[PDB]
C-alpha cells in the first residue's frame, strides 16, 4: 500500500507536467494552424501583390497596394507575437499562483502534523490529500519521523514541511532577466535564494517552466528571427533601387533591436553590453548567455545549448552570429549577460513607406524599370534566414514543429493521465 501511493503521487507529478505543458502548447498550436492568419498567408499575399506590381512598376494602384499589403504582413506579424507575449505574461502570474497554492499546502501541513503528533484516521487522510495536491504543482518527497511526523523536500533539498514547521516559496524577478519571474527559497537571513529552473522542473510547476523555456521562448525567437530576416533583406534590396521620382529607395521596414540584460549578481550593476546586427541572415532563433571569464567571454545559445569563446573584432566588439556586442569597460570575472538578438524585433516592426511613388522599383534612376522589384521578388527564393531557409521554409517549419510538438505532447499527457486513474483503482479496491 504504501508503495502504491508513492507510486500514484510520482505519476500525478508527471501527469500534471504534461498536461500543463501539453495545454499551453495547445494554445500556440492553435494560434499557428489557423490558416485565416497564417504568415504564410500574408507573406504570400505580400509577393504576390508584388508579383502584381513588378509587372506594370508604374500603376499607383498596385504600388498602394503593396503597401496595404507590406502593413496587413507587419499587422500579422504584431498581432502573431503580442499573443505570445500575453501568453508569457500569463506564465509569470501562473508562477505566482503555483508559488502561493504551495506556500498555503506547506502551512496546512504542518498544522496537521502538529494536530497529529498531538494525540499520538481522518487527520492521516486530510494530511495525505494534501500532500499530493502539493506534490501535483512541484515535486516534493515524502518522509516520516519518529512520531509519525511527514517531512516534505525538494529535488534541491529545500524542506518545505519539517514537522510542525513549514517553510516557504517566493515568486521573483530571476537574476538573469528582469521581466521573468522566477522561483527561490527563503533563507531566514539572507532572504530569497533563487532556484535553477532545471531543479523545478517536475508538476504542473515544471510544466510552465519547461513549456516558457522550451516552448514559448523559442517560438517567439524563431517569429522574431523571420521577422528580422525578412525586414532586413527587404530593406538592403529596396535602397539599391529607385522610386517612382527616380529618387534612392529608402528602408522600406523598421525592425526591434537586439536587447541585453546585466545580470542583477554582476559585480557592478552599472555595467552593460549593447549589440547591433551587422549580417540579418546570421542572425539565430535563440538567446545567448554571456559570461566574462575575467579574460574571455563565453557564449551559451539557450536554443541548442551550444558554446564557445567569442572572437572580438578590431574595435573590440564579440563577433556573434550576424550581431557585433559592444562591451565597453567595468566587466569584473563571471559577470553574466543574457542577450536577446529578436525578442523585440516584432514589436517595434512598422512600414516606412508610406508613399505609393516611394516604392524603388527601378535599377536606375529615371532621371518601367522594374528589375530592382524583381531582384525584391526574388527574395522570396533566396535561403536569407539563418543563412539556410527561405521565408516560406522558415515558417512552414515553425507551424509544422509546433504542430507536431503538441500532437506528442497530447499523446505522452493523455498517456500519463490514463496511468494515474489506473493506478487510482487500483489503490481504491
Amino acid at each position: 500500500d504504501a508503495f502504491i501511493t508513492n507510486q500514484l503521487r510520482g505519476a500525478q507529478n508527471q501527469s500534471s507536467g504534461l498536461t500543463t505543458r501539453y495545454e499551453q502548447m495547445s494554445k500556440i498550436d492553435n494560434l499557428l494552424a489557423d490558416k485565416s492568419s497564417s504568415l504564410s498567408g500574408s507573406l504570400q499575399s505580400f509577393f504576390t501583390s508584388l508579383q502584381t506590381l513588378v509587372s506594370n512598376a508604374e500603376d499607383p494602384a498596385a504600388r498602394q497596394a503593396l503597401i496595404g499589403k507590406a502593413e496587413g504582413l507587419v499587422n500579422q506579424f504584431k498581432t502573431t507575437d503580442q499573443y505570445l507575449r500575453d501568453q508569457d505574461k500569463q506564465v509569470n502570474i501562473a508562477i505566482g499562483s503555483s508559488v502561493a497554492q504551495i506556500n498555503n499546502y506547506a502551512k496546512q501541513i504542518a498544522n496537521l502534523n502538529d494536530q497529529i503528533s498531538r494525540m499520538t484516521n481522518d487527520l492521516l487522510d486530510q494530511r495525505d490529500q494534501l500532500v499530493s495536491e502539493l506534490n501535483k504543482i512541484v515535486g516534493v518527497e515524502v518522509s516520516v519521523q519518529d512520531g509519525g511526523t511527514y517531512n516534505l523536500t525538494m529535488a534541491n533539498g529545500y524542506t518545505l514541511v519539517q514537522g510542525s514547521t513549514a517553510r516557504q516559496l517566493a515568486a521573483v524577478p530571476s537574476s538573469a532577466d528582469p521581466t521573468r519571474t522566477t522561483v527561490a527559497y527563503v533563507d531566514e537571513a539572507a532572504g530569497n535564494i533563487e532556484i535553477p529552473e532545471k531543479l523545478l522542473n517536475t508538476g504542473s510547476l515544471g510544466g510552465l517552466l519547461t513549456f516558457r523555456s522550451q516552448d514559448l521562448d523559442q517560438t517567439r525567437n524563431t517569429l522574431g528571427q523571420l521577422a528580422l530576416a525578412f525586414a532586413d533583406a527587404f530593406n538592403a534590396q529596396h535602397t539599391k533601387g529607385y522610386d517612382a521620382d527616380g529618387n534612392k529607395g529608402k528602408d522600406f521596414f523598421s525592425i526591434g533591436s537586439p536587447v541585453v540584460y546585466s545580470n542583477s549578481n554582476n559585480a557592478d550593476k552599472t555595467v552593460s553590453l549593447t549589440a547591433k546586427v551587422v549580417d540579418s541572415t546570421k542572425v539565430q532563433a535563440t538567446d545567448y548567455k554571456i559570461v566574462f571569464d575575467g579574460t574571455d567571454w563565453q557564449v551559451t545559445r539557450t536554443a541548442d545549448n551550444t558554446t564557445f569563446t567569442a572572437t572580438k573584432d578590431a574595435d573590440g566588439k564579440l563577433e556573434i552570429d550576424g550581431l557585433k556586442v559592444t562591451v565597453g569597460t567595468g566587466a569584473q570575472k563571471n559577470d553574466s549577460f543574457l542577450l536577446k538578438p529578436v525578442s523585440n524585433a516584432i514589436v517595434d516592426m512598422n512600414v516606412k513607406v508610406t508613399n505609393e511613388a516611394e516604392i524603388a522599383m527601378a535599377s536606375e534612376s529615371k532621371l518601367s524599370d522594374n528589375r530592382n522589384g524583381q531582384a525584391l521578388l526574388d527574395l522570396q527564393n533566396s535561403n536569407v534566414v539563418g543563412g539556410n531557409k527561405t521565408f516560406n521554409d522558415a515558417y512552414a517549419t515553425l507551424v509544422s514543429d509546433v504542430g507536431n510538438k503538441t500532437s506528442t505532447l497530447k499523446t505522452s499527457s493523455t498517456t500519463q493521465a490514463n496511468v494515474v486513474k489506473q493506478l487510482y483503482k487500483q489503490q481504491q479496491s
